[PDB]
DNA sequence: GCATCCGTGACAAACCTTCCAGCAAGGGGAAGGTCAAGAAATTAAT
């Protein structure tokens, strides 16, 4: 909880590059929230990296997944 | 018990799984479509 609450600035700073008129801001924010929640258990911090750098890829994956599944009436898949 | 603030009308990029249609070059099963034999039903001799 404190890990995901200390890094909401990460999702609200990464959600600037995908602010198109397909979805609202809050859906992308809460999809990046579950992407960061997956990155918490996928972190494995013993390599010596920061959480923002590895969490950026997971949150961008969740953002692309939300813009692929949602933001379109005809649901076109992610590929 | 009185002044004052909101509804509401306005002709990215790779990575990996399952699932399904095509072209070989066609055969076979299920299901539905047409030809030559004998049997019903009519008539011209008493």
């Amino acid at each position: 909880k404190e890990m995901v609450e200390a890094n909401l600035r990460l999702v609200i700073s990464i959600a600037k590059k995908y602010t198109n008129r397909g979805l609202q801001f809050l859906d992308l924010i809460q999809e990046g929230n579950i992407g960061l929640m997956k990155a918490v258990d996928k972190f494995e911090y013993r390599r010596g990296y920061k959480f923002s750098t590895y969490a950026t890829w997971w949150i961008r994956q969740a953002i692309t997944r939300s813009i692929a599944d949602q933001a379109r009436t005809i649901r076109i898949p992610v590929h």
